[PDB]
Parts: structure tokens; sequence; C-alpha cells
């Protein structure tokens, strides 16, 4: 399948080059996945998500997501415009109030929800959670990323926005988790992406078009909107028998464009996510 006119960041991920605006992928799209957005939460109501995506959980007095960031990263992961993964179940659980804050204790609690509601839900293809999230490093908000993703969960997380080493953030600096940093649609990295050998993989981060609430799209910036191009782009590899959920950190990062951002200070991958289904 072929989408022409697509948000710059898809076109990366199915490119090997960047400057084109064509996102090629295989029209299985994700079906039978589920992706779980840990996040402010996710207008469901939105067209763009066409009956896929359900709240199943907050920790505040409403599940709506009343910031906006938690729809931005949903729809990169699996809206019908702008989505990696089209026809993948998503489930919401949202860990930030309405202006992007959440006690860590109670992201832990988010978290241990998907290792355990994974199995309530129908999820043949397999099972990824979405972290566009994080603050200083603690061991228990890292504990409780190795405990979802040893669970059997893709875990995809936000390396950080600071331009530091994230080996001092959480849950990025978590090493068995897929810690996701930044790029733009000329091949940088991304000016705010936090680096460090604890990254992965990069994903489009800069002007990312997405959906927001209201019915509504915009474009914003971050690790955050990198993060959910590597969750649903796990989706779509589960789905397609290329890879499972424990072993698709590593797959992608076998299978992802090698040399190609400028600036990967010394000691940072230089890794770009692929589909690798064009070339
Ligand atoms: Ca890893």
């Amino acid at each position: 399948a072929a989408q022409t006119n697509a948000p710059w960041g898809l076109a990366r991920i199915s490119s090997t080059s960047p400057g084109t605006s064509t996102y090629y992928y295989d029209e299985s799209a994700g079906q039978g996945s589920c992706v779980y957005v840990i996040d402010t939460g996710i207008e469901a109501s939105h067209p763009e998500f066409e009956g896929r995506a359900q709240m199943v959980k907050t920790y505040y007095y409403s599940s709506r997501d009343g910031n906006g960031h938690g729809t931005h990263c949903a729809g990169t992961v699996g809206s019908r415009t702008y989505g990696v993964a089209k026809k993948t179940q998503l489930f919401g659980v949202k860990v930030l109030d309405d202006n992007g804050s959440g006690q860590y204790s109670t992201i832990i609690a988010g978290m241990d929800f998907v290792a355990s509601d994974k199995n309530n839900r129908n999820c043949p293809k397999g099972v990824v959670a979405s972290l566009s999230l994080g603050g200083g490093y603690s061991s228990s908000v890292n504990s409780a990323a190795a405990r979802l993703q040893s669970s059997g969960v893709m875990v995809a997380v936000a390396a950080g926005n600071n331009n530091a080493d994230a080996r001092n953030y959480s849950p990025a600096s978590e090493p068995s988790v897929c810690t996701v940093g930044a790029s733009d649609r000329y091949d940088r990295r991304s000016s705010f992406s936090n680096y460090g050998s604890v990254l992965d993989i990069f994903g489009p981060g800069t002007d990312i078009l997405s959906t927001w609430i209201g019915g509504s799209t915009r474009s914003i910036s971050g690790t955050s909107m990198a993060t959910p191009h590597v969750a649903g782009l796990a989706a779509y590899l589960m789905t397609l028998g290329k890879t499972t959920a424990a072993s698709a950190c590593r797959y992608i990062a076998d299978t992802a464009n090698k040399g190609d951002l400028s600036n990967i200070p010394f000691g940072t991958v230089n890794l770009l996510a692929y589909n690798n289904y064009q070339a």
C-alpha cells in the first residue's frame, strides 16, 4: 500500500532516503495487534480512529484527554491518516493529568496495569506499549518498565527532551526496553533529543503532524512524537510475523537505516527506524 503526501515521518520510516512524502507499507497495517498509549488519555471519538481506540483506565477523576498529548501520540501509532499501524487496536491509559503531569507512583500503577490488562484483550499478533513521558532517574519507575517488558509487551519509551545523556532519565535509562530519540526531516538529531549509549533507535520527532482533541490536528515536536513511530512500527512488524514483542527492539535496530543522522554524538547509535517495505 501507498499513502501519497503523507506526514514526513511516516515517509521517512518507509524510506532509505529523506525528502519524500509517500508512506509505503504492507496493507495488513497492524491488524490483530494492540498498542497501549500510556499518557493523557485518547479522544477515542476522533473519527481518525475509526472505532479502534478505547480508554480502558484512568487514575484521575475522567478518562478524557483534556491535554492533547496522548491523542497526538496515539494518532501517530494508529490513526487512519497519520498513523503507522493504521489497523491496530489502541488502548488508553490516562497516567497524566490534563496539564501533562503525573506522579511517579501513578505512572508505575499504569504500567503494571498493562502487564495485567493485556490478558483482557484480544491481541493475537502482539502487544506494545508506547510511553511518551518521563522525569529523573528512578529505580522504581525503571523496574516497572522492565516488568512490563518482561510480561511480553514491546515497551517503547521517549529518550527525553533536554539535550542531555538520557542514562539520568526515567523510564529511558531502563536497559531492557526500547529508548527512542528523535530526528528531523533533514536527518538531523532534533535539537532537544536526549542522546547517550541507553538509546536503541531514533524516530521522526521534529514537526510531526498528528491528531489533537476536538477533532482536530497539529503538528508538535519531541522524543514523545518519535516514540509512537517505533511503537506503531513494532505493531506493524508483529503483525506480519517478522518479530515478537521480546525481539522487536533488536529486530528494528538490525533493520534500521544505519549512518545516516547528523550529530550522533560519539557513543550514541546512529540508527533510524525503517520498515524495509520498498527496498
Ligand atoms: Ca533494548
